[PDB]
């Protein structure tokens, strides 16, 4: 039951929450502050594939430390190259650029109709 107009960030956003939703204390409310964090993009690449090594450090890293890894792992398995440096993620210099970084991880991991 995920369709909309798959157009808008609504479509990215949503589709982020229910990824980022299984990890605890990750909740993507809006694509501002919320992924500032760190664990964010980590969630949303460890659940993207339940495969992959599981966070044992991330769990107590620094807002940065995080992010660092996602865009790894991302880079490394997704092939999602970081357009978006980890610290502007994080520190909450360029809201553009992350943005587009994600559009990418939906891009290649989304799925329904085309042209609501």
């Amino acid at each position: 039951g995920s369709s909309g107009s798959s157009g808008t960030q609504e479509e990215l956003l949503r589709w982020c929450q229910e990824q980022t939703a299984g990890y605890p204390g990750v909740h993507v409310s809006d694509l501002s502050s919320s992924w500032a964090d760190g664990l964010a993009l980590c969630a949303l690449v460890y659940r993207l594939q339940p495969g992959l090594l599981e966070p044992s450090e991330l769990q107590g890293l620094g807002a940065l430390e995080a992010t660092a890894w996602a865009l790894k792992v991302a880079e490394n398995e997704l092939g999602i190259t970081p357009v978006v440096s980890a610290q502007a993620v994080v520190a909450g210099s360029d809201p553009l650029g992350l943005i587009a970084y994600l559009s990418h991880f939906h891009s290649a991991f989304k799925s329904g109709p085309s042209s609501g």
